[PDB]
């Protein structure tokens, strides 16, 4: 994102979420990181969108990590 603090990824696998508060997405999405929540979960969201939510760090390529 564009708040300096965020990070940034881009999909490395498609990911579908068990329910609405997880985040789904497609390899090749570039995702903005809010925040790692805990050790298997990233908050995000995706630029251009209205899409955020939760997803595993697994599914992602992480390019610069939240602060
Ligand atoms: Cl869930
Ligand atoms: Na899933």
């Amino acid at each position: 994102g564009i708040d300096p603090f965020t990070g940034e990824a881009i999909a490395k696998f498609n990911f579908n979420g068990d329910t609405q508060v997880e985040m789904s997405f497609r390899k090749g999405e570039r995702i903005t990181l809010l925040r790692q929540v805990d050790e298997n979960w990233y908050e995000g969201r995706i630029p251009g969108t209205s899409r955020q939510g939760i997803f595993p760090i697994t599914y992602v390529d992480v390019i610069k990590r939240p602060l």
